[PDB]
Parts: structure tokens; C-alpha cells; sequence
């Protein structure tokens, strides 16, 4: 048997004493031949499937990364040595993962409970800027665009780009304040939207262990918030992201651990990238110990999550991990485009169809422009985010990917000519923080396409 | 129809003014003729199982078991009277009962919903001491053995051999500073393990009305704790209880009600003192407004919670308030043997199996060497009751009553001389709180013939 | 030098293994003895005058009060022994004293700090009916007439007579539901007065130890009001108190120490009995941790603290503790007649004017018709105790005692024929919580006498 | 006029861009060169007094402090750069310091008020280990000693050796444990002591940025506590300390500046380095935004804070700050000697007279055995510390001088010498938290030393 269930600071004792390794031995070598042999040797193919109907093939997935996560252990970027669990360690932290948890307060409070692959019950909708870089000028209008979105019911914060005009560097006292600053805001532009009590999903300005570290305080984020910290590519750690956990554990935080898998990248293709990303769900409630876990493959050269690469990615280990655990989790969001053009539109909905199908509890978007382009992001595209969730929800598998076969076709030989976009403050009216009647016709259209597709709205 | 829903005031009223009678007539006349005669008219029969599958035994059961209680009434030890309740006033009780509760706050609180026989939920695994004496200076280290373990879900309380270097003597002013003192060192260790909104059951080391009612305090219980309060031998209960109940009841605090029918005790053998532990679970309800009710059948000779005797009873009353009632409940551990003992996971695992596959919410433990041992209780033997509980879940009843037949039999010959086991000190490593290889073989040695029985974990 | 800062746990131990001595040899021998060898030791003659202006004779009956504690020590009721401090105890507690504290939340809060003799401060007027019988259908209207006067800053509880009907019988559950209970119905009467913060003084209601500790709750008493625990008569207490206060001090409760030496009692005289009135002040920050005391000498004959001689008691023992240390304190009010009469008013009057001369910080009253009348205590009584405190601030002393001469030869001969008076329902309007005219035109002719006399409203 | 109030984020700016400079250019020139410069422009000669009585040598003090600061500036040792203040940024931070403040919660909280030189107000009493390593096993139990102690306000933190067994490593998950359970436990054995409200300073176990930030928490460290931030030696500073300030700024926290400056260091001697006190406790107010300054002069060669020079430095450099300023302030203890030595109480002694006498609001102690030595600290040496205090207060400057140059010579040619002294197990009872007889024999030899003088207790 295991010797104590696992957490940050097992990690951080295994951590200084581990195999030393270099990061290159790692990634170049490692990583990528322990996904290649378990690939072949169960067999994976995922056969154009974005859902799959196959559970005997889900089951050998399953057992993939958790061999995966077994075999290679995960490396510590600043000792240089690999940390190692046991597979009963590993079986503990499966067996006994969070099973259900409230974001927000009061009225404007949700619940989070497991969903099934096809559940007619429809995930939740966490709508914002998604870490995308937002003017301190409208930050608060930005997000109050989100909350003022019945289809929102939490908020995923961005990222100020600015506090009381100076850059947030980080571990300067900038980054501190903006660290406690952003959900203040954040918080303010809900109440103002009349919803006081809405959850919120953070810190994102702040990058440093001391940075993540402040934001909980009076009026900012607190325990009923969705507190990040960020696992690296790919089964990798740095020391910071543990003690930033042994800080969320010891303030009775909701604990969201993050990994965003490259297809393409150090893994390799698709099933390879896959087995992966089940590792690192897995790997999300031992090392973290996570309330739930937020996946998002992205395509090593467009950097997005919603191509067909990303999408199969993400539908497999989620129908997987929904089969066969009770692990929690989301997706989030970065389509090429920007917004106010049909394009981004139809690339979160893709993306939306394929999370609400295979089981996702959360949604998080949309980092539209890719997240790295200054006000681009509003709340127009997570109200189509929630729209299509529920189009989708209790769809039959089949149909979902008859559906998503041809969504993907409609978009997925543009990406290198993806449009730029409009900002915030050219696709609404600053003032009433609404959506501008350019805005509203591209909308229509975007859902036009995606009726004539059969989604029903 | 009745006057007003029954409640620990009217009990009062009642216990001044109620049929004269010494104990004697009670426990050796009342109680178990009445027992007696409602087996036999009822014609209840267990046929050896340990969980019934005969729904037409279990209707008459529980019918026996509330005409007990109507007939009976309840004795007070104080005014030396009995009170009796109306078949309307029992009904209400009945048909009016807390369906949901939440114990613990922040990221570590939990939902306790309502079982069915055979549920495929797991039961809330609530470890601790379970009550029994430990050492002052291990107090926080004992209970942290529990918290870090994820299989635990909230804490159950041991009681203080001294608090300051003296003893917490009931009514003199250590046994105050004991009782505010036991949930806040309790609640750090839980902080210290990361998991700061732990709930817990107590108070325990208080004894008096006064040392009880004085363990709500900040940093200590608190309304998301469940508050305990103890019935008497058989259908019985003392003026103390009845106060601590109005103080309860006062602060909105989860109350758990609990009872250790002695089998072999003034109500007789296995079907009539289920009968008696049936009419105490529906007493719960209505004389101590319980949230809900702790049972704990104990054998007369032995004192453990687990021979075969204690286990159908447990088995049988739960299962019938499972399938009558929405009375949740859970059980309390008491092996014969002490920790770090093959023998000790064992008895508990038995128990665990019982009351898993019974519907038990809640399962208890461990007050392992029979809970009068100092020291003699870890985390390791709430983590077998724990995994244990998992192997059970979803299992038919039909298999479950074959598994429990073998393992029962494999220690019911060796009560007298159950091995004394070894002190939290002796098979833990108290600086890092982590069991020792010993212990981690000895577990694995009872984990392995528990498979050999059929349980998968 | 001492071992460790006395308190009730230190007492309890040495409660338990003390001399051993009759309560007889107490009462009758060890207490009057020492308090007659100390008044001729020291010389002690009051000469007539309620405050003192000798400060040399002050010195003296500091020096035998503390003699008296140090020598005979505190006897204990329940195991019949001795408890004995030593002079390095009594140092250390004086030493370090609650310098000040607040009383009541928000805008309604008040600042508690120390007052010298003749102080111009005015003290704290803490109005209600003093612990006084009150029927359970006005328990809030009567209070409220306490809350709806400015002059009154916080609220001494009354006593229930009943709960939801029942008498609150001690060590019942009535008992638990009237010490919560009596604090949430006063702060509502508070708050429908427009001042829901009001600080209270309590419980009162209850009089075992589980009763008392079952008080604080919320909606109910606080760590903002006053905690009361009883000294017996004369150097003297019970186990139950001292639980209590150790609950108390577990709460973060600011603790009110009581204790009403009676004149003519076990100690003897005016000197006598004010050695004891200074051992008890001290007894209070040494025993109960207290943050300030009740004094309430009271007359063996007549049951008033507003006798002459009372009067000249609880001023020369607050004189001198006013001089000599930092003890925070205060005087209760028990006047011989009933509300709505001219000599109830005189008799609060007098004391009113000796306790803020004297160096009270704290005046509480009043219980009306010796406090043992259902229903008969008022507002009126706080406002008149209350303006006269005002009167009385900054005046020269000399000219107190001779105003205290003659106000009180005004009453002093009619203590046998001390007028009955009404009751709230008779001399106020119940339904708007005002006092009648004809009370109204009583307490004109009392303010009229009192401003013949000397006094400036 | 300013552009604006001066704040850590003014600081950072001005760090990024200020003139560069070599740290050695700094110690071994800028800074022994302006102290050498302004000590001889003003003619400062202390003449053997350890409180000044010379007001015109106290205002040329001052203002030599003053123009250290401003035309010094101070060195950031991450940028390697100086930041330099105009005048009137400084006055504008002089002109508006925080008045006073409360520490702690409920009943036991207290005032923090202006005391100026020769005050018959007693200081506030900060009792702990100050900062010194403690062993996990007994981190409440001494403590509590403290808390025991009615002489003890506040408690000053000590350092876990170890949490979890594990050494609290900087930038490790167990940093951030340890600053979060360190207050915990604290807090809690204040509890135990019947203290549950005491305000602490800390953290202490934390050294990184991160840690520090972690500190604040539920059960843990709140906005009623001393928030601890360190200046370097001398008037330089570090940017995790500047990050640490905005953490507190943005809590709302009650910040604690604190500055050791080091006589026969890199200012000089006493003259001069009571210079560069002063310009600390002034840059205190400015850089970080100080509600409080903790000074702590100590020597070069003895790393104590009470020799004669440094006694002197204090005592001048606060003397002249309660003169010139309203700057709220307070001195920590480092005696040569360990617990349980005449020689550690003389040394403590004569620094709480010095404290004392020259108008310090807190002193904070004490560092037995340099602090350096695992678990020699006790709340004995508080007591003392205490006691002293209160037989200083209200004392003539000339006979505190007169008393000070006695008692240093009693100890000032032993500090080679100075007696390891004892740890807490070996002078305490650690069961019931009490000091042995030896201590007490030990304590009553030093007081009689220190009445011999002409002290009164």
C-alpha cells in the first residue's frame, strides 16, 4: 500500500532526491518514446472519431495514460530530477478525487457536478477574456460584458494590461497589487451587472509564486473562486506551481489545475498527444489536488484549440476520463479569429459542441485572437459558447460527429488567413456595454450555418 | 391528530409527570418482554443473513420496531418516570426528517445524502480516535494521521488525557477548556494537512451538560459539525442529553443523535435487540430533533461493534430504515484488536462491508483495542474502513452476505485473545506522521486476503 | 516571585487539596475575625462621610482589604476547603488589569475607560430591570423602554419568567432556551428602538453553569457585552462559576465579576464590611479574570444598596479602589420602593450620586421594589439614574456628601413603609412603550426635591 | 510641493532607473561618510546618557536623521541602484503617520497609543520567542507561556524548526505551511491559555516574498496582527520586501517596519549610528508605509541590543522621535545569556528600563541566548520584561540614567562569559506550562539586584 496519500510536498521531497535528467533527455526522448510504445502497444486509433463510441478503445486509452503517468513520473523544471509515484499513490488520488463543489456566493452561486458523455444536462458556461491582455482603461466594462450575459455563470478573468497605469511585472509590487486589483474589479463589474456573487476563475495578471500567492484577500478572490495553478508541456512541473498549491490547500481554495497539451508538440500526434492529456488529468488530482482539472490541446502551429487535431485531443480523454473516473474538468478557449467576425464564432461552437458532448463540466472562453491581441475578447462569443452548449446537450454521439465533421470543414483550411478581428471597444458600445448592431448580424449569421448543420437552438 | 411536533421540551414536561418505575422494572421486565413479544408475534427470524433481502421480514421488523418505541416510551434516569409518545407524534417525527446536510466548509466540505441498500455511492468516511483517550502531547499528530489521508472525509473526535497537564475532570473547569480546546487543535491538524474546513464530530472529551454545551466556540464546532448527543441503555436517556439538545437545537448545529443497542443486553438476542435498535433510530428523530443517528450494536461479552451478532443487527435496523424511512444514519468501529494487527483491519473491514452495503451514510472509526486503549488508534485502519467501503459499493446483496460469512469467520474464534496491537507512536513515524513499512505489510497482508475473499478494490 | 498568572484553573486545583473547613468556621469565625482584627489594626473610622477625603485612611482600607484577601483567602462551597493566594498573586493581577474596553457594535457601541473620583466624566449608565422578574408577553416592551432613552447607553437583562409558557426551571431545557432566548429578544427590543448594536449585561435568566454557558449564540450574547459570574458571601464561591468563567475567558467574553457584600452580614459593619467589599474587587481581576466588577453592598435588614451605610460602603471601596488601582467597576441598583412612586426615584437618586462621585465607571439599575416583583421596573428609574449622574459629575465632594446627608434623611426613615409602587403595564403605555402622566408628574416632584437639594440637572 | 505620497510602488519605479552604485560603494563610503559628516556639522555628543535631557542636542538629532535620509536615499540591492526622497515627500510622510491602533480581538485586545519620554503610561508588553528557533514538538507549549503571563499583551512569533517534520525550506511548499500554521498554533495555544483574541507579530518561519505572503489566513494571521517587513543594513532594502509591503498595504494589515542598525557597522559609532537610526524610523513611515517601527540596535561584536551603546542609540534615537514626531515605535530584546541565568534577566532589564523611560509604545521579547540557540526562550524573561517596565514608567530621566549606568556595569564585562543558560524543557514543566523553582529562584535573585539599584516594583 501507499505510505500517505500524495501531495505538493511528497512532490517537493521526491523532487530534490530524483533521477537527474536533463530537460532535453525529457522532451526529445522520454516523453515521446513512452507515447509512441504505449500508443502501438494498445493499439490506439481514434479513426476520425471527436467522440468516441468505442469504450473498449476508451478503456485501453485510459490504461495508456495511466501507464503513461506510472512509467515516466513528471519533471521538475528547477531541480532538474524527475519525481516518481507508485501506482497505488496513483489509484489513491483516482479513487477519492472531489465530487461535486459550489463556485460564487448568494443568488448568483452554481453548482458543479459530473457530467456524462451525451448528458442532457448542460455544462457550465465560465465566460471572460480568458487571460487575454484587456486595457486597464475597460477592464471593468470588458467583463461586465460577460455578466451580463445570462448564458454566463462564472467568469474567467484577463488580464490587466495596466495598474493605475504601470506595467505589472512580475514580482515587482505591481504585480501584487494587480493580482488583488483584477477580481476586485472583476467582482465590481458582476455587481454592477447585478449579479454580486458570481464566481471567478484567477488569478491570470499575475505570473510569479508571490504574484498567484496575494490574490486572495477582502473583495477579490476567495474560497468559492476557481483558483489556477498551471502544469507545464508535458509532464513537467516547476517549483513555484507547488507552493502556489500548498497555498490554495491551506486556505480551503477551490484548486483548478491547468495543462495544455501540443498536439504535435513533445508528445507527438494525435492519440500520442492524448495519451497525454489523460496523464495529466490523472496527474492534476495527485500532484495538485485539484478540485477539477481544465485541459486545452492547441495545435503546435496555429495555436489554437479548436482544429481537428485539438478537438479529438480533447473529446477522447474526456469521454475517457468521464467513463472511467470522477474527475471534474473544463476546456478552454482560443480560436484563431478574432471578434465580430463568423469564423471565431464558429470555432468556439465547434469547440463548444465537442466539450458539451464528451462530457466537460466547464466551459472557459473565449481567448479569441488566440488570447495575445490587447481588447479582443467580449462577451458575444460566450453567449454563443452557452447557446450551442445547450443545442448540443443530450445530442446523440453519432450525430455529434456527423455535426462536428462538417463544422470543422467549414473553417479548418483558413487558419493561416483567419481574421484579425475587431476590439471591444469596436464591436460595442463602451458606454451601455453592448454588442454593436454589426456585431449582432455577424452572430446571426455564424448561428445560421450552424442550423444549417442541424443544430437546433 | 397531535398536539405540537415532539421535541426535547415536551420530553421534559412528560419525564416530571410520567408513569412512576425503578430501572429494574424497566431493564429487566418492561424492555425485554416487550422484545420478546414483538419477535415472536412478528415472527422475526434473521436466517443468518447480515443483510436482509426479504423485504416482507423487513416491513415486520420495522413495524416491531416502532411499536416498541410506542408501547415502551422512553425512560429518564433522573425522574425515575417514563415518557410515552402518540403513534401521530412518532409519524410526524417520521415524516418530517432532515433529507441533506453539508459537514465541513470551503474546498473541503462534503454532502451527505441518503443511501439505498446495495448504493453504488460510497458512504461519507468519517475517521478519527473515534472517542478514544490520546496522549496530549500526539493530540494534533493522531488526528492529522486522519486528515491526510483523501479516503477520510471528516473527523470524529478522541478525547484529551489532559489538556494543560491536567485531567479534563468532568465539571471542574479543565473539562470546558477540553471541550472548546478538542475541535480547535483538531481543526489546525486539519489545517496542517491541507485541509483547513474539515468537519468533525464531538465534543468528546466532555462529559457533563455544561462541559458539552460549552464546546461551540470560534475556531472549534461550529453549526457544519456534528454535534453528538448520547441515548441511554435501552430506550432510555438522562436529563443532561435533553438539555444539550435544546443548546443544539438553539444554535442550528447538525445534531447526530446516537445509541449502542448491547446485544445480549436487557433487550435480549439478535432480533430483539434489532428491534430496540430500530425503535432508538426512530427515537432520534423525535426526542433529539437528530439531523441524523449514529448506531453501534455492541456485544455484551466481547464490547466490539463487529462479531457476527452486532453486524446483522446493524445490518437488518439499516437496512429496514433504509428502505422505510429517509433517517440517515451511520455506524460506529469498535474492534476487538489494536492497531497495527491484521485481526484489527479485519474486524473493521467487516464492519465497513456491513454497513456500506446496509446503506449507512456515515461510517465512524476507528476506535480500535475497543477505544479504552490510550494511543492505540491511527489513520491506517480509517483508510482500510475507507477503501473497504469502496470494494462494497454496488455490490449484490446476495454476494455480500457470502463475503461476510467467510470473513467473520476467519476472526469470530479469536476474540479472547485479539492481539493488543501497538500505540500511534509504535507504528508511525510522529514527526512525519507516516505509518511505518511495518504497519504498510501488515495492511497489505489483510488487503490481500480480503481479495482472496472476492472483494475487488 | 509567583509560579504562573492566577486563575480558575489554579483555584480549581487548589479547591481540591485546600484546608479543609466548615462553611460555619467560615461564616462565623475565620471571616469576621479577620475583618475586626483589620478595621482596629488599621484604624479605620469612615467618619460619617460617603466618599472619603482622607486619602491617608485610604491607603489604609486598601492595605487591609488586600490583607484580608491574602490572609483568609476564598472559601469554596462545594469541596469545603480553602483556597489561598499569595502576595506575589495578588500583585501580579492587580498589575495587569483590563485598562478599558467597548461595549455594543456599530453606532450604538460605547467606550468603557477609567473615571477618578469627582471624575467630570459621566460614567456609563447601563439601564433595565436589573434582573427583576418580567412577564414573558412584555419582555421586550419593558426592555425596550430602557433602549428608547438616551440617557441609558447599554441594557441590563431581566429575568424571564417564563419561556414559550414554561418556567425556566434550572437544569431543564427551558433553562437553555431562556439564557438564549432572554439576550435575542432584548437586542430586537434594542433594534426596534433604533438601536440594534446596544450592549448587554447577562444572562440572567439561567442560573446553573450548563444554563449560563449556553448564553452566548447568535442574535444573542456576544463577546461585545458584559459576562456575568457571582461571587458568594462573604470571600467565597462555587465550582459552577468557576466553569464558567473559564468558558468566558475561552470566548474572548468580556467578564463582569459580581459580588454584593451585605452590611450586617458575616463580616460586621461599615469598615467591616467594605474591607471585604475592597478583598472582593480584587478577588474579581484574580479568580474570574474579570474585566471589570459589580460591586452592590447591600443592607442585611432592608435588601437596598441605597441605605446609608451601603452607600457609605460602595463609596469608600470605590474611592479606593479608584486610587489605588486600575480596576474597572461598577454598582447595582436595588431601591427599597416600587416604580412610579417619589422615593424609588430619591433612593436610585442617591446612589446615582454616590457611585459617579465615588469613581464608577459603570452604573446598572434599576431593580425596582428590591428586584423581586413581577413587572415592576422602568425606564423612568434608568433615565432619573442616569440625569443624576449627569448632576452629579464634577462636583466637589465636600459638597456631595453633604447633599448625600441630606437626600438620603429624606428616605431613610421609611424603609419599613417604602411605597409598593406599580408595574410597567400600570405606569406606561404598553402599547407605545411611554410612560404615563402620572409617572411623569412622580418624576417631576423627585427632580424638583433633588434640585432643592443642591443638584444642577 | 510632491507629486504624490511616497509608497513601495514610487520606490520600485525609482529602484528601476536610480543612479548606480556598488554595494561597497554604499557600506564602505556613501554611508559612513554622510553619518561622519553630519555627526560633526551638528556637534552630536551624547555625553553617557542613555535618554537624552538635552532637547537642542535631541532636535540636532533629528534633523541630522532627517538629512541622512534625504540626501543619502536608499540602496536597492536587487538593482543594484539608489532611490532618492525630496523633502517634502518626507514631511508629508512624517506629517501623517498613523495615530494609534488596536491589536488582537474581543476581550483581549488592546490600545496602541503615543507614549512620550518619562511616561507614566506602561508600554505595550510583546511577549514571545521573538523570532528564535523552536522545536515542532513544543512550538504551543511555549508559547503559552507566554500567553500565561497577564504581563504579556501581544506575542511576538517564534520560528518552526520544522513543519511535518520537514524543515521549512525558503521557496519550498512547506515555507508557505509553516507561515500559515506558525500563527495558527499560536493563536491556539493562545486559546488555551484563555487569551483566544492576542494579537501576534509575525510571520517569522517565512523568509521569501512568497512565504510572507501566505501568512495571511483563516485561523492564521488577520489585519489585527503586526505584519513584519524588514529594512536592510543600512538604509537598504531589497524588492521582495517591497512586494511584501504591498501584499499588507492591500490587506489592509497593520505593518511593522522593523531596522536593526549596527553599532560599530557602516555608520560608526554611537553618534553616528543613532543617525541612521533615526533616518529608519523615518523611512519606516515612507517606504513602507509603517502603522509601527521596531528598532533594534545591536552590537558589531556581541550581536546584543542591550550593551551600553546600544542601549544608548535606542534610547537617544527614540527619545527624539517621540519629541519631533507622533511616529509610533517599539525595540526588540537579544540578551547574551540563555533562559534561566541572572545575567539574561539583568540584560533584558536594563533594555525594558531604557525602552521605557525613552517613550517606545512596544517592546517586543525576548531573543534569549541571541536567539540563535533551538528552544532557549521562555516566558519568564517577558515577565521581567513586564515587570520592569511598570517600575520604570513615570520615573525621573535622571534617575533612570543614574539606575541604567549601575546596572549595565553589573554585566557589560561579562558578555564573552555570558552563561549559555537553559532551554524550555530544562526550566519549565512542559506538561502544565510552568517554570521550575530553580527559574523562580533564579528570577527573584535578579529582582533584588535590580530594587538594590532603586527600582520598585
Amino acid at each position: 500500500t501507499f505510505r500517505k496519500s500524495f501531495d505538493c510536498y511528497d512532490f517537493y521531497d521526491r523532487a530534490k532526491v530524483g533521477e537527474k535528467c536533463t530537460q532535453d533527455d525529457w522532451d526529445l526522448m522520454k516523453i515521446p518514446m513512452k507515447a509512441m510504445e504505449l500508443k502501438q502497444k494498445y493499439g490506439l486509433d481514434f479513426k476520425g472519431e471527436f467522440i468516441p463510441t468505442d469504450k473498449d478503445m476508451m478503456e485501453k486509452l485510459f490504461k495508456a495514460g495511466f501507464e503513461m503517468l506510472l512509467e515516466c513520473g513528471i519533471y521538475c523544471t528547477d531541480t532538474h530530477r524527475i519525481v516518481k509515484y507508485t501506482e497505488d499513490e496513483i489509484w489513491d488520488a483516482i479513487n477519492n478525487v472531489q465530487k461535486e463543489f459550489v463556485l460564487g456566493t448568494g443568488r448568483d452561486a452554481v453548482n458543479v457536478r459530473k457530467r456524462s458523455v451525451g448528458d442532457k444536462a448542460k455544462p457550465i458556461v465560465q465566460g471572460g477574456p480568458t487571460g487575454s491582455p484587456i486595457s486597464e482603461d475597460v477592464f471593468m466594462p470588458v467583463h461586465m460584458s460577460y455578466a451580463l450575459e445570462k448564458e454566463v455563470d462564472t467568469i474567467v478573468n484577463g488580464v490587466m494590461t495596466s495598474v493605475r497605469g504601470k506595467s505589472p511585472i512580475p514580482k515587482s509590487p505591481y504585480e501584487v497589487l494587480a493580482a488583488k486589483t483584477e477580481t476586485r474589479l472583476i467582482k465590481n463589474a458582476c455587481a454592477m451587472a447585478g449579479r454580486p456573487g458570481m464566481g471567478v476563475x484567477g488569478p491570470e495578471t499575475s505570473l510569479s509564486a508571490q504574484g498567484n500567492i496575494s490574490a486572495d484577500c477582502t473583495g477579490g478572490m476567495t474560497c468559492t473562486d476557481s483558483h489556477e495553478v498551471s502544469q507545464l508541456n508535458e509532464l513537467k512541473i516547476d517549483l513555484d506551481a507547488i507552493s502556489v498549491i500548498a497555498h490554495y490547500k491551506g486556505n480551503s481554495d477551490i484548486i483548478m489545475d491547468e495543462q495544455m497539451p501540443i498536439f504535435g508538440g513533445y508528445a507527438g500526434g494525435i492519440e500520442e498527444t492524448t495519451i497525454v492529456d489523460v496523464a495529466t488529468h490523472i496527474n492534476a488530482v495527485l500532484m495538485s489536488s485539484a478540485s477539477w482539472h481544465l485541459d486545452g490541446p492547441v495545435h503546435i502551429r496555429w495555436g489554437s484549440t479548436n482544429t481537428r487535431e485539438t478537438l479529438m485531443i480533447a473529446g477522447w480523454a474526456c469521454a475517457t476520463i468521464s467513463e472511467f473516473t470522477d474527475i471534474l474538468s473544463g476546456n478552454q478557449y482560443y480560436p484563431c479569429a478574432g471578434p465580430c467576425t463568423e469564423m471565431c464564432l464558429l470555432e468556439a461552437s465547434a469547440q463548444s459542441i465537442t466539450d458539451t458532448a464528451s462530457g466537460r463540466e466547464i466551459l472557459s472562453g473565449v481567448a479569441s485572437a488566440k488570447g495575445v491581441v490587447t481588447d479582443k475578447t467580449t462577451g458575444m462569443e460566450a453567449r454563443m459558447m452557452g447557446e450551442v452548449a445547450r443545442a448540443t446537450a443530450g445530442v446523440e454521439i453519432s450525430e455529434v460527429n456527423v455535426i462536428l465533421d462538417k463544422l470543422v470543414s467549414l473553417y479548418e483550411k483558413n487558419y493561416a488567413s483567419a481574421p484579425a478581428g475587431k476590439t471591444f471597444q469596436e464591436c460595442y458600445d463602451v458606454k451601455t456595454v453592448t454588442p454593436t448592431e454589426e456585431y449582432m448580424q455577424v452572430y446571426d449569421g455564424a448561428r445560421k450555418k450552424l442550423e444549417d448543420l442541424g443544430l437546433v437552438f
